[PDB]
C-alpha cells in the first residue's frame, strides 16, 4: 500500500471508491455509446497473507503402488495416498501416470497408400529379370536408361563401364540425362541398364533392405552384354541383382486377377488398408471401470469398509463422454487425457454426390513440346527447307544442312479429367472400402473360413463390388449410402479423433507409450479428499481390443496387438495453501451438514436387451417398481459384436477393436427405430391423454411411401410426434415455435446438430422397363470374378471390369453407359417411373424421452418423477419396440433415468464413508 | 423450415489468383516401367545378350535365349502439371461459366 | 487457467487468445529406425558436399520413386530419369516386415 | 462484380435445399411452411374458435 | 478520445523485383517444364540451322 | 515456316532456370521453374511503421 | 528447409551475392531426401531439421 503504488492506482484502493461520484455515474450512464471506463486503472490485490504455507511443502505428489499383483487378463495397482494434516486433496487432479510398451500389431498402417514407390503406376514392374538358371532361358523387360557415348565396335569403350557394373555405378535413380532425346544418335550412345532377379515384379511397393550404406540393395552383380543379332557390334551392358529372398512387399498387397486369368496376367498391387491403433478418446476401457467384479479400492485406515462400489448397470466411459462434452466442444483437441472426439468425415457419411468439378479438357503434354504420340499426318521427317523468293513468291535456296525436327499436329497429348477421377477414387476408397462383409468378394487367391471375419487381411483381401457404389450411385442426390448406413462410421481411416490419437504413440507399431489417465469414477472423480492415509487400488485391462481403438474394427488379439505395462504411479496435486486455513478448510468439510455430493452425470441405468439378425420387434418388461424421480428414457441399439460383455474381467466373444459405441458416445444406429410405446402397468400407456398423434405409441418414424394423413416433419420420414418428443426434451420451446437452437450445437450429442434428413428418388423398378442391372448380391465363390457386376457399362473402357476387383488394370473399350437412369434432364425417365426415399440420420445422439408431463425441461427431478402416483404406487413397465431388421445380432442400449447420487462423508481423520442412493432403481441388480 | 442461407463460394465472389501450387514436375508414367514412347535412342528390339568374362574383361558367351524387350532411356510419360490444371477448370467453370 | 489443483482440463474460454497455451502446445511423437546398428545403414545424408556444381551424389542412396522422379542427385524440380526399382531407403516401421 | 453471387452452383445453401428435395426433377415433396407475418408470427390465441 | 486518433498515409511504394504475389508462373503455365517453343537455332539465315 | 527472332525481344520472368550439373551441362538444358513466391506486404497491425 | 540443407544449381554460386538476398533463396535447391514422402511416413512430425 505504498503511496507511490497508490498514486498510480497498482495497490490504491480501486476506481469505484476514487473517481468522483458524478462521474462514475457519466461513465455508466454514458456506457453504451461513449466508453470511458478503461482510462482509469484499477489492480486486483492479491491476498498475500493466510493463504500459502512458507513451510517447505511439496507441490505435486507422485504415489507409486505397494502392490502391483499383475495378472494376463488385468494390471492390479495398490497405492497409499498420505495426506497429511493441513493437506487438502482433489482427487480431481489425481491421476494414473502409466508408462509402458505397447505392440499395435503388424494390423497397423499409420498412412493410406504406401511409402515405396508411391509414383509408380500400380500394375509396373521394376525392370523384369526371369531366368531358370543363369545365362539359361532368360526373359527381361525393363528401362534402359544410363548412357556412356561408346565408340562402338570394339570393347573398350563398354568394358570400362562393364568393369563399373559390380558397384552401385548403374545407379538406377539416374536416367539418360539428356532433355532433348532428339539429339542423341544410335550409334555412339551406349546402353547401360540395372535388371533384378526375382518373384512378384511389381514396381509398386516394392521393398529391398539395403545392406550397404550407399544405395546398394544387393552384393552380387553379375555383368551381361548387350549386343545386336550379331556378336560383333557392342551396344550395351546389363546389370542383374538377385532379390528372390531379399524382397518384400511391406504396406502392399497384390490383387491378382481372377482363376481364369491368373496366368498371362500379374494383375496389380494395391497398398493394404490404412489402420490407426491409438488408445481411444479420453483413454476408455483403459481401467476396469462398470466391472463389480473386478473393480477399483479406495477406502480409509480407521474405516477400512471400501467406500467404491460399482454397479454393471451403470456407465462410467459414457458418463464422462456426456459430461465432457457438455462441459466443452468435442473439436478441441486435448492430448493430456488424449480427448480427440470419434469424429467421421461429414463428406463420407451422407455421400452428397454432386457428380465432379466439370472443367476445360485437361491433358497431360509429352516432357517436351514436341513429338508424333500416335503420329497422324505428315511424317515430315525427310523434309528438305528451302530459303523463300519473295519477288517470285517460291522457293529459291536450299538449306545446307536443316537438322530439323518437325512433326505434325499439336503437342501430343493425353487427355484425363482430373475432377472427375479424384472423385471416384475419393467415392471407391473411402467410401466402397468399408462396405460391409456382405457386399465383398474374394480376390481369386483368398479363401473364407481360412481365418476369421475379423481379421486384418481378411479385410485387405475381400474387393468390394464396385456397382454398389460408384461416381452413378444416384448422381444428384444427397444421400447416405443406404447399404452403409449401418455401418460404424467412426471405423473409418478419415477419423480425425482416432487418426490424431494413434499418431500420438508415433508412427511404429513398437510404441514406449508415456501416457497420463484421468480417474473417472463419479464419486471420486471430483472428491476433495482432506487429511488422513487412503489406499486407493485399480486394476488396468491388458485387452488389446478393450483399451486399443482401431480404423477398421478388426480382432488385435488375432493381429498380434498386446501392451505390457512397466511403471503406473499415481500423480497428486496439492494446494500449498496456509495450514491455518486448510484446517479450518477440512473442519468445514468434515462437518455432516455440509459434505460433498457427487452424481454421475449420465445419470442413467444401461440395460443391453439382445435383438437377433433377423427379429424386428423386441419387449422390454419390467417387475413392479416405484420409479421415484426417474427421469425419463434414452435409448440406441447397439452391435453385439462392437459391445463388450458387461462387468467381464475379460471378454472372449469380443473379437472387435473399433468403437464400441456403449462406452463411448459414438452412437449411429440412433435409425432403424421404427416405433416404440410406454405402459407402466400391464395396460396403462404413459401418455395415455392423447398427447401424441398416435396416442398409443411413440411413433419415431413411418415410411412416406405408404404415407397418407402425414405424420413426418423436416422433410424426411420422422415423425412429427417424434420430433416434437425431441425438440421439447433438448431445447424447451415447441409450444412457442419450432426454431434452430446454436446455444446447444457445441454439446456434439445434441438433436439438430446431428440429425441428417436427406431425400434421394430413385428409378421405380419392378415396371417395363428399368431392369435394374446393378447387382447387390457376390457371387462368394474362391475366384475374384464377379460376372454379375458387368452389367453396368460405365466408363467402359476406362475403368477395370466391374467383375474384376475394382484396383485392377483398366480394360475394355468406349461404349454407351447404360445402367444410370436419367432422373433428370429432358431424357429423364417418366414421372411415375420414380419413388422417393424420405430418410434421416442421427448420429451421437441417443433418443431420449423425458419423464415430464409436458415433454420439456423443467428440472433434473422431473414433473412426474415426484408424482405421488408412480412414486407412492409400484408399478411395473412394459417397452415394446420394433426396429429395421439388422443382419447382425445387436443390443437395444436402455438408459433409462436415475439419479445415482453419493454423499461422501468424512466425520473425522481417515475416516471415510460414502452413500450411494439410486433414485427409481436402488437395488442395482439384472434387469 | 428449409433454413439454408444463399452463400456465394468467398474463393469465387473475389478472385484470389494466388496462381497455382508448384511442385516438382508431375508426369503421367506407361500402365507398365517398361515402353518405347517417341522411341529415341537405339532401338534395341533384335539385341542379343552375351555372358560377360571376368578374366577377360569381354563376352564370353552368348545366352541360349533371351525374350527380351529392352527399351531405351526413361519411363516413358507425359507430363501434366496438376495444381494449374485445377486452378483454371475452377476459374473456367466457377467465374468464366457465370 | 488458474485451475491445477482441481485437476488438469481443458479450457474454451481462452482458446480465442491465440497465445494460451492448449491453444498452441502441439506435443508429437515419432520412432524412426535405431542406427548405429548392424543394419539400417541410414541411407539419407543431411549434409551438401557446396560445391559449385549443382551434383549431390550422396543424395542417390534412397532408390525410392527410381524411374519416376529427378535424380536424387538432382535438383528436385529437374525432368525425371532412371528406371524402375524397389525402394530401399525407408525401413518400414509397422506391418508384417517391420524392423 | 455486378453479377448475382448467389446464382452459383457452389451455392452451399442452395445445393442443400435442392438435395433435401432428391436427385431427381420429379418429387413427391412434403414440407412444412412456417408463418411469418408479424403480427400473428409469435401471437399467443387465447380460447376460442 | 485518442484512440479515434490515426495517421492517414499515402505515398509511393516500391516492393522490389523480389516479389511474387503468385505460386507458380503465369507464362505457358500448362507447359511442361522442360518443353520448348518451336526451336529455331542457326547461325546466318539460310545456314546451319 | 514462320520465323521470329526473339534473341532479344525474349525474357522469362517470374521463372528461373534449374540447369544439370556440369557434368550435364551440354546435351541437357533440364527444366525451369518459377521463382519463390514472395509477398512484401505491410505488417500486421502496421508493426514498425 | 535451412541453407544448410541446401545446395547451388550448378550456375549459382554462394558469396557471390549475399544469402539474405531473394535470387540467393531461389537459386539454391533443397536437398531431396532430408524431406520427401517417406520422410516419417506414418508419423505426425514437424520436420527436426524445421
Amino acid at each position: 500500500a505504498t503511496p507511490r503504488l497508490q498514486y498510480f492506482h497498482i495497490a490504491g484502493p480501486g476506481t469505484r471508491e476514487y473517481l468522483s461520484e458524478d462521474l462514475q455515474q457519466f461513465i455508466s450512464a454514458t456506457g453504451s455509446y461513449f466508453d470511458l471506463k478503461n482510462k482509469f486503472r484499477q489492480t486486483v490485490v492479491a491476498p498475500t497473507r493466510n493463504v500459502t504455507t512458507e513451510k517447505a511443502q511439496r507441490l505435486q505428489i507422485r504415489f507409486y503402488p505397494i502392490q502391483t499383483d499383475d495378472t494376463s487378463t488385468g494390471y492390479r495397482v495398490r497405492y497409499n495416498i498420505n495426506v497429511g494434516d493441513g493437506w487438502v486433496l482433489d482427487m480431481g487432479s489425481t491421476y494414473f501416470d502409466i508408462k509402458g510398451i505397447l505392440d499395435r500389431g503388424p494390423s497397423f498402417k499409420p498412412y493410406c497408400g504406401t511409402a515405396y514407390n508411391p509414383l509408380a503406376p500400380k500394375e509396373s514392374m521394376f525392370n523384369n529379370w526371369s531366368e531358370t538358371a543363369p545365362g539359361q532361358n532368360v526373359s527381361a523387360s525393363g528401362q534402359l536408361s544410363n548412357v556412356y557415348t561408346n565408340t562402338s565396335t570394339t570393347k573398350d569403350t563398354t568394358a570400362a563401364q562393364v568393369t563399373k557394373i559390380s558397384g552401385v555405378f548403374p545407379n538406377p535413380n539416374q536416367g539418360p540425362g539428356i532433355n532433348p532425346l532428339r539429339q542423341v544418335e544410335n550409334a555412339n550412345t551406349g546402353v547401360l541398364g540395372r535388371f533384378a532377379k526375382s518373384q512378384y515384379n511389381y514396381a509398386y511397393g516394392a521393398y529391398v533392405k539395403p545392406v550397404a550404406a550407399d544405395g546398394s540393395q544387393s552384393l552380387t552383380q553379375t555383368p551381361y552384354w548387350i549386343m545386336n543379332n550379331a556378336g560383333t557390334e557392342y551396344l550395351g551392358a546389363v546389370a542383374v541383382e538377385d532379390y528372390t529372398n531379399s524382397l518384400s512387399y511391406p504396406d502392399t498387397m497384390i490383387v491378382p486377377p481372377p482363376e481364369d486369368y491368373d496366368d498371362y496376367n500379374i494383375g496389380t498391387t494395391r497398398a493394404l488398408r490404412p489402420n490407426y491403433i491409438g488408445f481411444r478418446d479420453n483413454f476408455i476401457n483403459l481401467l476396469y471401470h462398470d466391472s463389480g467384479v473386478c473393480s477399483g479400492t479406495l477406502n480409509s485406515e480407521r474405516s477400512g469398509m471400501n467406500v467404491v462400489v460399482e454397479l454393471p448397470d451403470r456407465n462410467t466411459e459414457l458418463s464422462y463422454q456426456y459430461m465432457l462434452a457438455d462441459m466443452m466442444s468435442r473439436h478441441h483437441y486435448f492430448a493430456l487425457w488424449n480427448q480427440a472426439v470419434d469424429q467421421y468425415d461429414p463428406e463420407v457419411r451422407v455421400f452428397s454426390n454432386d457428380g465432379y468439378e466439370e472443367g476445360a479438357p485437361s491433358y497431360a503434354f509429352n516432357p517436351e513440346a514436341v513429338g508424333a504420340g500416335e503420329g497422324y499426318g505428315p511424317d515430315l521427317s525427310q523434309i528438305k527447307l528451302y530459303t523463300n523468293n519473295t519477288a517470285a513468291n517460291d522457293k529459291n535456296t536450299a538449306v545446307t544442312n536443316a537438322t530439323t525436327n518437325f512433326y505434325f499436329g499439336t503437342v501430343p497429348s493425353y487427355e484425363i479429367d482430373i475432377s472427375a477421377t479424384q472423385r471416384r477414387n475419393f467415392i471407391m476408397a473411402n467410401i466402397a472400402e468399408y462396405l460391409p462383409d456382405r457386399y465383398k468378394f474374394s480376390i481369386s487367391g483368398f479363401d473364407a473360413t481360412s481365418v476369421a471375419p475379423t481379421t486384418y487381411e481378411y479385410m485387405n483381401k475381400r474387393v468390394p463390388l464396385t456397382n454398389v457404389v460408384d461416381m452413378f450411385t444416384n448422381v444428384g442426390a444427397r444421400w447416405s449410402i443406404d447399404q452403409m448406413d449401418n455401418v460404424n462410421p467412426f471405423n473409418h481411416h478419415r477419423n480425425w479423433g482416432l487418426k490424431y490419437r494413434s499418431q500420438l504413440l508415433g508412427n511404429s507399431r513398437y510404441v514406449n507409450f508415456h501416457i497420463q489417465v484421468p480417474q473417472k469414477f463419479f464419486a471420486i472423480k471430483n472428491l476433495l479428499l482432506l487429511s488422513g492415509s487412503y489406499t486407493y487400488e485399480w486394476v488396468l485391462r491388458k485387452d488389446p481390443n478393450m483399451i486399443l481403438q482401431s480404423s477398421l474394427g478388426n480382432d488385435l488379439r488375432a493381429d498380434g496387438a498386446s501392451i505390457i505395462y512397466n511403471e503406473v504411479n499415481l500423480m497428486a496435486n496439492f494446494m500449498p495453501m496456509d495450514h491455518n486455513t486448510s484446517n479450518q478448510l477440512e473442519l468445514m468439510l468434515r462437518n455432516a451438514t455440509n459434505d460433498q455430493t457427487f452424481v454421475d452425470y449420465l445419470g442413467a441405468k444401461n440395460a443391453l436387451y439382445s435383438v437377433p439378425a433377423g427379429s424386428t420387434a423386441l419387449t422390454i418388461n419390467i417387475p413392479a417398481r416405484t420409479w421415484e424421480g426417474m427421469r425419463g428414457w434414452s435409448f440406441t441399439r447397439i452391435k453385439a459384436a462392437e459391445t463388450p460383455q458387461l462387468g467381464a474381467q475379460y471378454d472372449v466373444n469380443f473379437k472387435y477393436s473399433g468403437s464400441i459405441a456403449y462406452s463411448d458416445g459414438g452412437f449411429y444406429l440412433s435409425h432403424t427405430f421404427r416405433n416404440m410405446s410406454i405402459l407402466f402397468d400391464t395396460s396403462i400407456n404413459w401418455p395415455g391423454n392423447d398427447r401424441l398423434l398416435t396416442p398409443n405409441m411413440f411413433e419415431i418414424k413411418r415410411s412416406v411411401a405408404l404415407d397418407t394423413e402425414g405424420f413426418t416433419m423436416s422433410q424426411c420420414d420422422i415423425t412429427k410426434d417424434w420430433y416434437l418428443i425431441q425438440m421439447a426434451t433438448n431445447y424447451n420451446f415447441v409450444y412457442n415455435g419450432y426454431r434452430f437452437w446454436p446455444d446447444r450445437q457445441y454439446f456434439h450429442y445434441d438433436f439438430l446438430r446431428n440429425f441428417d434428413p436427406m431425400t434421394r428418388q430413385g428409378p421405380n423398378f419392378a415396371l417395363p422397363g428399368l431392369f435394374d442391372l446393378v447387382s447387390y448380391t457376390p457371387t462368394t465363390d474362391n475366384s475374384g470374378e464377379q460376372p454379375s457386376q458387368e452389367a453396368v457399362r460405365n466408363n467402359s473402357g476406362f475403368i477395370a471390369p466391374r467383375s474384376w476387383p475394382v484396383w485392377s488394370a483398366h480394360q475394355g473399350e468406349s461404349w454407351p453407359a447404360n445402367w444410370p437412369y436419367p432422373l433428370c434432364g429432358q431424357q429423364a425417365i417418366q414421372p411415375g417411373q420414380v419413388l422417393s426415399y424420405k430418410k434421416f440420420l442421427c448420429d451421437n445422439y441417443l433418443w431420449t424421452i423425458p419423464f415430464s408431463s409436458d415433454f420439456m425441461y423443467m428440472g433434473e427431478l422431473t414433473d412426474l418423477g415426484q408424482n405421488p402416483m408412480y412414486t407412492n404406487n409400484s408399478h411395473s413397465m412394459v417397452i415394446n419396440f420394433e426396429l429395421d431388421p439388422m443382419d447382425d445380432p445387436t443390443y437395444v442400449y436402455m438408459l433409462y433415468g436415475v439419479f445415482d447420487t453419493v454423499r461422501v462423508n468424512q466425520p473425522e481423520r481417515n475416516v471415510l464413508a460414502m452413500a450411494y442412493f439410486r433414485t427409481p432403481f436402488a437395488t442395482g441388480n439384472a434387469v
